[PDB]
């Protein structure tokens, strides 16, 4: 690690620590994720993260550059991205993120997610803190979980998970992304729940309590209760007042209750909302 200078801690959990560093020789600016190695016939669990990053090489996925084994430590070296979308949303809350940028970011996120999904990989925890932007207008998927190896906000959690589904589909990530879309536009989290029930009922109150017509199978899910509160769906025009027709349409398809009817990543990319998509640079 002798070439890494200006090293400063930027993240930490029980399993990982993350730093910003600058290679003093190459000038490359990097993020370093430190993992402690235990005693090693079962594969060492850091291999999963490395494998996924290698497999998911893509312009809108965080880029693993190197792996450095030193003492009883492994350092994953990443290309450095300026900040996360959460920080960008907070910095842009007075004025809002311009619509051309929201559109570019949603498009890019859909491209990264379509790539994951084409490899049968589910993200499962999409949220602003797991999305990284650079100075040049790109946004990239990451998973900044530092609690454990690859192998808790509920705000972006799909309703089927909340209702006890044993099998997650690619639709769970589309739901999370719909919520993120809405949040970019309104400047506030769409479903900011503080527990499983509060989260579920926030969804029901905005979108209406689902029934067998809207979501065949809903009443048979493990944690469904026929005594659930019954709300009628709100005017979606009032849910995301700033969004135009094309925007509302796309969002309503990302937020379809039925995971089998929820729009896919690939099909979202062809929505008319994206017809005039460009690549604006954020002001940072
Ligand atoms: C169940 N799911 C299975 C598939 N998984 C894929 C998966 C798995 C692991 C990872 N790892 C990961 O981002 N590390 C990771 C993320 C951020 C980080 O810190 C950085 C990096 C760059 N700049 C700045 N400022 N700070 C360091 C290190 C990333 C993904 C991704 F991007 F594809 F989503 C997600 C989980
Ligand atoms: C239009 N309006 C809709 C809302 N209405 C009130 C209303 C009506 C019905 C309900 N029903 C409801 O929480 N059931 C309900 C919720 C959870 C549950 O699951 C549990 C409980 C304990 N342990 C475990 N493991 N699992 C069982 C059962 C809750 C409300 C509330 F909270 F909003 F006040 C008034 C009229």
């Amino acid at each position: 690690m002798e070439n890494f200078q200006k090293v400063e801690k930027i993240g930490e959990g029980t399993y990982g620590v993350v730093y910003k560093a600058r290679n003093k020789l190459t000038g490359e600016v990097v993020a370093l994720k430190k993992i402690r190695l235990d005693t090693e016939g079962v594969p060492s669990t850091a291999i999963r993260e490395i494998s996924l990053l290698k497999e998911l090489n893509h312009p809108n996925i965080v880029k693993l550059l190197d792996v450095i084994h030193t003492e009883n430590k492994l350092y994953l070296v990443f290309e450095f991205l300026h900040q996360d979308l959460k920080k960008f949303m907070d910095a842009s809350a007075l004025t809002g993120i311009p619509l051309p940028l929201i559109k570019s970011y949603l498009f890019q996120l859909l491209q990264g997610l379509a790539f994951c999904h084409s490899h049968r990989v589910l993200h499962r925890d999409l949220k602003p803190q797991n999305l990284l932007i650079n100075t040049e207008g790109a946004i990239k998927l990451a998973d900044f979980g530092l609690a454990r190896a690859f192998g808790v906000t509920l705000w972006y959690r799909a309703p089927e998970i909340l209702l006890g589904c044993k099998y997650y589909s690619t639709a769970v990530d589309i739901w999370s992304l719909g919520c993120i879309f809405a949040e970019m536009v309104t400047r506030r989290a769409l479903f900011p729940g503080d527990s499983e029930i509060d989260q579920l009922f926030r969804i029901f109150r905005t979108l209406g309590t689902p029934d067998e017509v809207v979501w065949p199978g809903v009443t048979s899910m493990p944690d469904y209760k026929p005594s659930f509160p019954k709300w009628a769906r709100q005017d979606f025009s009032k849910v995301v007042p700033p969004l135009d027709e094309d925007g509302r349409s796309l969002l309503s398809q990302m937020l379809h209750y039925d995971p089998n009817k929820r729009i896919s990543a690939k099909a979202a990319l062809a929505h008319p909302f994206f017809q005039d998509v460009t690549k604006p640079v954020p002001h940072l």
